[PDB]
């Protein structure tokens, strides 16, 4: 009735792929855990930020569409550089960090209290200083002006812009809650579906506002090209919202004990 | 002979990713259970749906093809928001209501006595208020006219198009049959099986219906455009066709016990 | 040390997502059993070859590349086509009949004893058929003349042509041989590496041959069209090349008792 | 409390599907062991390589960009066949020889103390030869020059293609470690991730230094071409820099006990 399981092969059983911070508990706050935690997001955010803005640059290359209008070649590489680029992030650092790479997740898992405030304040400015130092690295090895700042186009508007990345974010958001936050037999598989989650948001944000859906991607790029568009501001208020938003469902699931047919 | 599971880690495996219907046993016909299960198609359906039309939206501001030419990398990324949009719905409600997201998947399981009919039928509802939602959201959030509303192209005749719809939908509803509503263990990694096989059905129908394959998707658009062509009864008929087409063959499969050599 | 398995949650466990051909054991040549199999490659194969079929039509109204060069949008949404659409297929048939929906894949499978050659030859008989149905299908569901059939391209020989088909179907067969026929831990999850080893035979071959890969591919749209090419046996002898040439690799690792150090 | 397993469904269970270094202990240093070892680096190289080289062969193809701008949908192609064509060597030769495919990958897992030396060097003389002979076969079997060596491009200067080689490759062979040598639940699904994390390397590169990432890669199209840029040095060097950057986080992230709160 039980199949064997050889000794060498226990630890594929026993180590179980799940992200750092659900197990987070008493002893988490020394000096060497911050540190982890720290490396984590840092090696996360810079190699996901690193590989999205040297491929945004690449696909910004791409000869003009004419008249305003769309290139959905282009729109793919670079939903394909985020998406991908955060799947690869979140995959190495699941174990170290959990791989939050992005301050508005890190806020959505601070509400649902997965992360304590002080963690995640360490945390959120580690993934700004590393996309400061992946939009500053991007610039350096790549030729031309910096392709790779967020800024609306597509004729939207600020208040669409703001939507949009608050959706977007929301999107991404929820997918982490209920994928990896959320304890079952598919919790290890998050990574995937929060890749595809950003690929999608991607494909919804590049062409009207760019794609910020994380304040630490916005907030380099800036820095680097020494220009900050007045409605910046969308690429924090916009993601936060969204935030609050997959937190808020989240939440009502949570209350509701969704998962247990009769609690 | 056994590997040790640390009581932490027990919860990646008691906890069964499975879809909500699997065990809406006795107890689920309380108001807090109809709640928990529209709560999922609502939020499951808005988030695709809205997610799709916007990325539909910009697609088709590409630069037209002459002479009624194809545009790959539109039809790709129009695929992409669906395929992968559903996929991110239904991984994010997969534990909350099964993450239907679409009438005619719904009809399917109510044919295999996987969902009872009133619950489908308030699933269903469900499904086309938040695809209303959605397509008002996008059209909210987007410049220009609604780009993301169903017709014919591609030089298609009603009754050709009717048969896309019918096809492509009895290929989705099979594969939630056999992958979500079959138990076993790829059970659990069927929204990934589900979100390819729209991407396919989309590739078969955008340029020929603009790939309807879910009455909540042809039905909000054409509300928020005010706009219904004649033939809006193929994105209706088609898919219940396709629901029967695939329930049948489940049915059949069923009847034979297809997973046992010596029933 | 042990985590509890809720009664309910048993089927997701005990119920292996496996290749019907691995429990084609005794009791396996019933009327039942071999029209199970049939029902299962009957399915499948109409089902991707169906949606490959009018998926490749599609792609083959965009407008003309200039000087006989490529497409790679184009190519990219004909290898989704065909990729996608067999790994939607195996994953649906995988407990009916194993989902081969390819001679040559059978082959392979026959010459490693995985299938016996009766059932083979029934197996391969029925994928055929499906194939017919599938190109007649398609052709009476699209507008145009028949765009799906397999012809030279690309300034390739007859010669190169036998040879990049031979190389992509052992890619393919070995594929199956060592993830679906083999049994290890990652054998459920043979479909999706089985999708994707088409997907690049496809991006290999298509250009040049139009990827056939497939005897039941290639025959289905030459009837379909009434057209048969005097190469056309490059088609049937390239993939049996590759069938014998999987098998041989696979067969040189399981003398050797690859899998284990020491034996 | 527990879940049957049928006798016949052991070996899925029993049989973990992991790189075959993990078992290389007492017994490993036979000839058998070693052959078994280069057996599964020359086919896995070959077969992935080869693919790879036609696709980029035939992506190259297309009409030229002017102004040296950009052709997303041809960097898509070719990423895909280095990324996929990675991922399904790697699949089908991770219980050989553990799928490195790279002598950059096999130096990292040398450094981690993975691999022996002397068996390293095996496999990297291997994975030379395969990229010889893949590159030999690619050219015998398309028509044209040879499109497929490593060449700087997008305007990028040596210096820059170094680094971008060196962060690429980093990318490449810190995910081999954190996924396929460090043991835990996911480690059957690294392949996966590797395809995906050689995907991303793909489209930050190709434009810029056609993308070596992998001296079997770059070397075996210079043969063939008979045509060594006095740059190819980058080709060497990068990868080997990105190995070492690649083993330091992860040797940092060992000495920690990152996985482990109370160590
Ligand atoms: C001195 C007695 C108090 C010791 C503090 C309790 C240590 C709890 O520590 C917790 O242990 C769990 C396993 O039991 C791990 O999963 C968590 O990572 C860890 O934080
Ligand atoms: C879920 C609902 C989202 C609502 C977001 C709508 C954002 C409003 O968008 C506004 O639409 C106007 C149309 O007259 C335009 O004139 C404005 O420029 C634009 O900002
Ligand atoms: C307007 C739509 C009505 C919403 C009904 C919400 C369902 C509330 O249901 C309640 O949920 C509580 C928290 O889980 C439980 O403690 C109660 O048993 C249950 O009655
Ligand atoms: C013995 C008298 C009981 C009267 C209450 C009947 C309500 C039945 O309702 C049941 O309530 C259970 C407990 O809250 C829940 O777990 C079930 O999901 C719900 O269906
Ligand atoms: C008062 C005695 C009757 C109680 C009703 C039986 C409750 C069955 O309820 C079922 O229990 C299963 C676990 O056993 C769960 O998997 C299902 O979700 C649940 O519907
Ligand atoms: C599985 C079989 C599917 C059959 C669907 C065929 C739909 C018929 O398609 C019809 O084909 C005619 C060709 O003469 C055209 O003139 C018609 O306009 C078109 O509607
Ligand atoms: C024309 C093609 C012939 C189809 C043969 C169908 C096979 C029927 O096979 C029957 O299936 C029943 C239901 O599972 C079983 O109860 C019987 O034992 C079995 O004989
Ligand atoms: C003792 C006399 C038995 C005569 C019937 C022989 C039929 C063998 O046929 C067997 O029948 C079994 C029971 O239906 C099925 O489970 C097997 O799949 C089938 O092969
Ligand atoms: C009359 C005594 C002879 C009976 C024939 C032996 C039946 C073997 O039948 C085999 O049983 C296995 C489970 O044990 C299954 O996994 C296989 O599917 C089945 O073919
Ligand atoms: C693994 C080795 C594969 C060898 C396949 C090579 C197929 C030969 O290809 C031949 O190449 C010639 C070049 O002069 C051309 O003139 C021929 O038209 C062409 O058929
Ligand atoms: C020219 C390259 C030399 C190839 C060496 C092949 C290795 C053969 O190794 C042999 O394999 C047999 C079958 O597994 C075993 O029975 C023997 O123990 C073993 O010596
Ligand atoms: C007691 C004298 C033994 C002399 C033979 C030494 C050969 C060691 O070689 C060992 O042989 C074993 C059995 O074939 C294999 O299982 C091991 O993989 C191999 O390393
Ligand atoms: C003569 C006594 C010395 C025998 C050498 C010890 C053989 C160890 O050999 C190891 O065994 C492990 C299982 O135990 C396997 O997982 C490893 O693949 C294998 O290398
Ligand atoms: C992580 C930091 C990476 C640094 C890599 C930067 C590579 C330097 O790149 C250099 O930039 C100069 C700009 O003036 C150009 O003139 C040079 O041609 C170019 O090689
Ligand atoms: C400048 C930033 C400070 C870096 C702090 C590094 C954390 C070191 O932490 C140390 O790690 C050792 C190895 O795991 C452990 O043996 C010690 O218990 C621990 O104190
Ligand atoms: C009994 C006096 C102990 C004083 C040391 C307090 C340091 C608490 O720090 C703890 O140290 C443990 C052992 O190194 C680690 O496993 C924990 O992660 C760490 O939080
Ligand atoms: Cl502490
Ligand atoms: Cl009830
Ligand atoms: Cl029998
Ligand atoms: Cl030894
Ligand atoms: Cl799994």
């Amino acid at each position: 009735g039980q199949a064997e399981i050889k000794p060498e092969d226990a630890p594929y059983i026993t180590n179980a792929y799940k992200p750092a911070y659900a197990r987070w508990g008493f002893g988490s706050d020394s000096v060497r855990n911050h540190f982890i935690a720290m490396s984590g997001e840092f090696v996360g955010t810079f190699l996901f930020l690193w590989s999205a803005f040297v491929i945004a640059q690449i696909a910004n290359q791409a000869p003009e569409t004419p008249d305003g209008g769309s290139n959905p070649a282009q729109l793919i590489m670079i939903s394909f550089g985020f998406g991908f680029g955060v799947m690869v992030g979140v995959f190495i650092t699941y174990r170290v960090s959990g791989g939050n790479l992005n301050p508005a997740v890190t806020l959505a898992l601070v509400l649902a209290r997965a992360i304590p405030p002080f963690r995640g304040i360490l945390m959120a400015f580690t993934q700004i200083v590393a996309g400061m130092a992946a939009a500053g690295a991007a610039s350096a090895m790549t030729p031309g002006e910096i392709a790779f700042a967020n800024a609306l186009g597509g004729g939207a508007s600020r208040t669409r812009g703001l939507f949009l990345e608050a959706f977007g974010t929301a999107i991404l958001c929820l997918t982490v809650l209920m994928l990896a936050v959320e304890k079952h037999r598919a919790t290890w598989f998050a990574p995937f579906v929060i890749g595809i989650a950003l690929l999608i948001a991607h494909l919804i944000c590049i062409y009207y506002t760019g794609a910020g859906l994380n304040p630490a991607r916005s907030f380099g790029p800036a820095v680097a090209a020494r220009s900050f568009p007045n409605y910046h501001w969308i690429y924090w208020l916009g993601p936060i919202l969204g935030a609050f938003l997959a937190y808020s469902i989240w939440q009502m699931w949570k209350w509701l004990n969704y998962q247990t047919t009769n609690p």
